RNA sequence: GGCUGUCGUCAGCUCGUGUUGUGAAAUGUUGGGUUAAGUCCCGCAACGAGCGCAACCCUUAUCCUUUGUUGCCAGCGGUCC
């Protein structure tokens, strides 16, 4: 990553100055139209760095997700995931999803069995009226929970855009001692994250530029 | 002990794991619509499950296949009708 190559994407505009958090003063350079700006000049190695240790765990094949739930960029995350052949979770975070798995893991069954009677040939017996509520079934589960189907165990590193929005994935990677990537806007908190990158986090070309580089950081590792 | 009345055939009553609180406890079971119904859908720190509601049981209302006695008489013949 540049300076010059984040710089254009509008990276440092934050929100409006009503509403920052004073736990991160020091990543705002400024102000400007009421609005503050967040500082370059450190959010660039910090980002750097979080890339090389991310690549670094990715190296020792370690499973990763990728939470983002905003309606504007769950296609980014969905995308990321898949060309990055590791795992996401791209609508509302079911609670418990972490410290609570060993329930999650029956809805996860429930779905692998339920598209396995749908692409098998089965719904055809079905008198036209269970078949359909089979159908919403199937779509509900693969809305809430598509981009886990394949865990095997608790994940290693947990990446997060929007910390704030976020606070109960946070939480919970906290509770099981699961470190966490995510990116703060200038009104988040960051003491559950151990690895803070500075950056707005719902523009689409900044979010894009987080997955990218994510995406390919972990492809170079993996390929190590 | 077993059996029964009653609220009341009212729509409610709980549990596992997770989270919150020093604790008694809370959440789920709240919210927007909707229903005869905690009935269903959408949201949601909750994710699921059990007993209840509904369906499976008996009866009544239409049609068809089979058998025609002790039951029936449309078309035939006779008749004390
Ligand atoms: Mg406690
Ligand atoms: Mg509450
Ligand atoms: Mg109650
Ligand atoms: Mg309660
Ligand atoms: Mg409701
Ligand atoms: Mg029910």
């Amino acid at each position: 990553v540049s300076m010059r190559d984040m710089l254009k994407a509008g990276v440092h505009f934050g929100h409006q100055t009503r509403y920052w958090n004073p736990k991160m003063k020091p990543f705002i350079f400024g102000a400007r139209n009421k609005v503050h700006i967040i500082n370059l000049e450190k959010t660039v190695p910090m980002f750097n760095e979080a890339l090389a240790e991310l690549n670094k765990i990715a190296s020792r094949k370690g499973k990763i997700l990728f939470v983002g739930t905003k309606r504007a960029a769950s296609e980014a995350v969905k995308d990321a995931a898949l060309s990055c052949d590791q795992f996401f979770v791209n609508h509302r975070w079911l609670g418990g999803m972490l410290t609570n798995w060993k329930t999650v893991r029956q809805s996860i069954k429930r779905l692998k069995d339920l598209e396995t009677q749908s692409q098998d040939g089965t719904f055809e017996k079905l008198t036209k009226k269970e078949a359909l509520m089979r159908t919403r079934e199937l779509e509900k589960l693969e809305n809430s929970l598509g981009g886990i189907k394949d865990m095997g165990g608790l994940p290693d590193a947990l990446f997060v855009i929007d910390a704030d929005h976020e606070h109960i994935a946070i939480k919970e990677a906290n509770n099981l001692g699961i470190p966490v990537f995510a990116i703060v806007d200038t009104n988040s908190d960051p003491d559950g994250v151990d690895f803070v990158i500075p950056g707005n986090d719902d523009a689409i070309r900044a979010v894009t530029l987080y997955l990218g580089a994510v995406a390919a950081t972990v492809r170079e590792g993996r390929s190590q």
